[PDB]
């Protein structure tokens, strides 16, 4: 009744769904509905690089052009001349969100379709990577190009970052890059209670799709694994990230 208060009061959609690795309870809510997965990709497509790449690797410097810069790069535009290292990138494209690191990375990694390949790899068969960066953002209602679930980027992420699709050093890469993330403080970071860290990728799409994937460190007891997602009715639809929060406060009273 609250996921469903917020989703009157906010006229949009959501899709949640958290796991407390501590306890194994979950809180779901639309956690099967398919939304755009925006930027949260970025997450996973990270994920992966770092399962292609030993932390060495990742200082690798990646030269591009002009021509990979399409409209959200605040990192990557200002080395366009001296490259950046993919670690650097992936800095760039999980802590600013940065379009054309992801890209970089992604290509990276053998394209959307290598992303993909890695995902129903371990065991995700929902999240659909088609697109690159802001192409991917452009998902109608039905469309499953660039789509997934709140339960299937929660169980991607929790691959990834908590459990064995990676070794430990590479997990604290990605966790502490998520945890430096400059874009999501007014989503899940705003609701959650305080000495909880979370380690985030925010995202927004057409349909006023906003989104948050997050593992979050509790004071004590292991990581609960959320994500947030939202759509609207309307392409052009605007975004209320106080939905993300209080959908948030939601689960860890639930988780509570």
């Amino acid at each position: 009744d609250d996921f469903a208060k917020l989703e009157e009061q906010f006229d949009a959609k959501l899709g949640i769904f958290a796991l407390d690795t501590g306890t194994n309870r979950t809180v779901a809510y639309r956690p099967d509905e398919r939304f755009a997965f925006a930027s949260t990709i970025k997450a996973l497509t990270v994920g992966v690089l770092l399962q292609q790449k030993s932390i060495e690797d990742l200082n690798q410097r990646i030269t591009y052009t002009r021509d990979d810069l399409v409209n959200y790069n605040p990192i990557t535009e200002k080395h366009v001349d001296t490259g950046m290292t993919l670690k650097e990138l992936a800095d760039a494209s999980l802590r600013y969100s940065d379009n054309a690191a992801q890209n970089l990375i992604l290509k990276q990694i053998g394209g959307p379709e290598s992303l993909k390949k890695e995902l129903r790899k371990i065991g995700d068969e929902v999240t659909n990577p088609e697109r690159f960066e802001p192409e991917l953002n452009e998902v109608n209602p039905g469309e499953t190009q660039d789509t997934s679930t709140a339960r299937a980027l929660v169980t991607s992420l929790r691959a990834f970052a908590l459990e064995d699709k990676l070794p430990s050093e590479k997990r604290e890469l990605l966790i502490d890059f998520m945890k430096r993330n400059t874009t999501g403080d007014a989503l899940i970071r705003a609701g959650v209670p305080d000495g909880f860290e979370v380690a985030d990728k925010t995202g927004a799409a057409s349909y006023g799709t906003r989104n948050d994937i997050a593992i979050i460190f509790p004071p004590k007891g292991d990581p609960v694994v959320l994500a947030v997602l939202s759509s609207r009715d309307k392409k052009d639809a605007k975004y209320d990230d106080k939905l993300i929060a209080e959908a948030t406060k939601v689960v860890m009273k639930a988780l509570n």
